[PDB]
């Protein structure tokens, strides 16, 4: 589904979903396929659609990277090599050798791939004893992360890594304190019609208790997108957020 914040926020404001802010520019839905990378593609295509944020939001640094147009998984596995070959990720050599086809990967192959392809990436880590104080803290983050005043175009959607699961968050909805997400693993209830609320809730929406889980790791891109060398970003140096 190409382009899908101008749609979404047609079905938002149709549904009466008031109080929602959203990332900026575009992106488009990337999606697994049951039984041929469901269960490990995830991760890969939530890179894609970070991908196609960054190539609406700024099309020189997507035709300088994707000099075809091509970011299908193949193109992601040597970006992915290439970034660990450059010295990313201090433990990256630990997977050099393993077949990067059928790969799950995580939040930390995320950082490394887009820091390879000089993006400045931010990388927070929810670390609780507490189940509700994990989600209150998380959601507070991505919350101020998408309220923004100023007409911008650098509030990125988020890469959000639980359980070895992961979706992206394009968005935050204030009146149900609810993720509004994209993710790859539900295709199946995206390509029909939304009729009632309900099931458009159940495809976009993640309240906390949909999320009760002590760990989450989450990625984004800073408010200045672009670096120009990753020689400090070499070292994955997230910042924890925890009550221990
Ligand atoms: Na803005």
């Amino acid at each position: 589904m190409s382009k899908c914040l101008q749609q979404l926020k047609r079905q938002l404001q149709h549904f009466g979903i008031d109080g929602c802010s959203l990332a900026d520019g575009d992106i488009d839905y990337f999606f697994t396929v049951t039984g041929i990378d469901r269960g490990w593609g995830c991760g890969w295509r939530n890179i894609q659609m970070l991908i196609s944020w960054l190539q609406y939001t700024n099309p020189n640094w997507f035709k300088r990277n994707f000099s075809s147009g091509n970011y299908e998984i193949n193109s992601l596995q040597s970006l992915l090599l290439s970034a660990w070959m450059k010295g990313i990720d201090a433990e990256g050599y630990a997977q050099l050798g393993d077949n990067l086809h059928g790969k799950w990967i995580g939040a930390t192959e995320v950082y490394s791939l887009f820091t390879g392809l000089f993006v400045n990436v931010a990388l927070v880590d929810f670390d609780f004893r507490s189940e509700a104080s994990a989600s209150n803290a998380l959601f507070l983050y991505v919350k101020k992360h998408f309220e923004s005043s100023n007409d911008t175009s650098n509030v990125s959607p988020c890469y959000l890594q639980f359980q070895g699961h992961s979706i992206i968050i394009i968005g935050f909805c204030s009146s149900l304190e609810t993720l509004v997400v994209l993710d790859p693993d539900r295709y199946q209830s995206v390509q029909k019609k939304f009729v009632n609320i309900a099931d458009f809730n159940h495809c976009y929406m993640r309240k906390k208790r949909s999320l009760k889980f002590s760990q989450f790791q989450l990625v984004h891109f800073k408010q200045n997108i672009f670096l120009n060398d990753f020689s400090s970003k070499l070292e994955v140096r997230s910042t924890r957020i925890s009550d221990f």
